[PDB]
């Protein structure tokens, strides 16, 4: 896949669940840092952090609005929307960075977003 | 001039405080968008907002990390940052989507941080 193709198939993957391929996009040594917490570092602390982040989450709907790349780096625009456990539904909008490798693989993802609108949302 | 030349003037023109070549760039009902924030509608309303937000400004330094363009979208990974009016200097994380018409005049402009991180900085 092309870089943003790459990051397109990421998006879907969480949107359909299929988390296992959503992993098998990144690289062994990926960084996942939502700016305002504490980066994780390498896929495994990426999948116990996915665990405590999906615990209370059922669905993910993910929309990107805009999606552009100078290279292997692509910038996204988004609405990330979430369906609950109970299914109550909320929605993050988030600015988000991917940095792939030249097999294609996310080396990093950086996302934008107030901490006040997540904590409104995923609190309880 | 195209739409990432267009956006490189206007981060320019914030770093040298040339804010009337930055208010030429945009369009007369350009929607300025701190996304934790409401809406500034029109270039009168962008003029009045910035002069209320700079008053304890003498400094900025927005440095652009990623740039990345889709047509008449450009999309920008930043560190703002700010010197006060008494010297000291902060700077906050922030992602933004611009967006042009077809005469490269910008329409919209919306930027993703943390409100912490910006209050943090911006009180008193």
């Amino acid at each position: 896949m092309t870089p943003i193709e790459t990051v397109t198939a990421f998006i879907a993957h969480w949107n359909s669940g299929d988390m296992e391929a959503m992993y098998d996009l990144c690289a062994e040594d990926v960084v996942w840092h939502n700016i305002p917490m504490e980066p994780i570092a390498g896929k495994p602390a990426m999948r116990a952090a996915v665990e405590g982040f999906m615990a209370n989450v059922s669905q993910c709907d993910w929309q990107v609005h805009a999606i552009a790349a100078n290279g292997a780096t692509v910038l996204t625009e988004r609405t990330d929307g979430f369906t609950f456990t109970n299914g109550r539904r909320a929605t993050i909008r988030v600015m988000g960075t991917f940095e792939c490798d030249a097999e294609r693989r996310i080396i990093a993802w950086r996302d934008y977003f107030d901490m006040l609108e997540f904590q409104r949302e995923f609190a309880g």
